[PDB]
């Protein structure tokens, strides 16, 4: 609805920042919103999804257990790893790795799944050969996270991010039993508070990833609905803002408060 569209500016001239904003029919993949989809932004800690994404595909093609067991080191531990910091001698599965990177964007699970891909490069790899040819993510946790003006690095657009998502959840990409796994990892998300999360009616549903950056970066990922169903997915990006933390969340919330109101 353009009163949306209305706050998605609102959010851009008040964080004197580019917003990216993008909605898209779950059921049809049709663009029912849009605002600076094709523009590239960080993708931040939303990439985990994707990550996630192309583990459950080698899973799929027998290249991947899920029940996989990996064990790691002190010193391949980086900033904020609540979960992997706590099996340095059990290691972890795949299973719970992906959990950790999912559900609590712990970092060096993110590190530790990459490296069984081939690395950054890997994930964009795969990335290109189930359609996306936009998306890349060329660095590690944390360095990913930077935001260098007019780096295209570790970047991707509301279209593409909310195309290959929407590839993920529902189409001929992931065995139904992936799709759903990726589904409940994504609806298990506990990092998400003040955002989508913070304004959702009781009875919606929701399934997303939140990501912060330097610069001011932020975003989020979602599939949500109403009536305990998923019926659409929306990308949320911004970058470059020197606001608070609280009033990047706030300007999230506010768009995702829109987005509901004008459903």
């Amino acid at each position: 609805h353009p009163e949306t569209l209305v706050k998605v500016k609102d959010a851009e001239d008040q964080l004197g920042a580019r917003v990216g904003y993008i909605e898209l029919d779950l059921n049809s993949g049709k663009i029912l919103e849009s605002f600076r989809s094709e523009e590239r932004f960080p993708m931040m800690s939303t990439f985990k999804v994707l990550l996630c994404g192309a583990i459950l595909s080698r899973i799929d093609a027998g290249q991947e257990q899920l029940g996989r067991r990996i064990h790691y080191s002190q010193n391949d531990l980086v900033e904020y790893s609540p979960v992997t910091e706590k099996h340095l001698t059990d290691g972890m599965t795949v299973r719970e790795l992906c959990s950790a990177a999912i559900t609590m964007s712990d970092n060096t699970a993110a590190n530790l799944l990459l490296t069984t891909i081939g690395g950054p490069k890997g994930l964009t790899a795969f990335l290109h050969n189930m359609g996306d040819h936009v998306t890349r993510l060329d660095r590690w946790e944390p360095e990913l996270n930077e935001a260098i003006p007019n780096d295209e690095r570790d970047t991707t657009t509301p279209v593409a991010m909310a195309t290959t998502l929407r590839k993920l959840l529902t189409g001929e990409l992931l065995t139904p039993a992936s799709r759903q796994q990726l589904m409940d990892w994504m609806e298990a998300d506990k990092v998400a508070g003040p955002l989508l999360r913070s304004v959702l009616p009781a009875g919606w549903f929701i399934a997303d990833k939140s990501g912060a950056g330097e610069r001011g970066s932020r975003g989020i990922v979602a599939a949500l609905g109403p009536d305990g169903k998923p019926s659409r997915i929306v990308v949320i990006y911004t970058t470059g803002s020197q606001a608070t933390m609280d009033e990047l969340n706030r300007q999230i919330a506010e768009i995702g408060a829109s987005l509901i109101k004008h459903w």
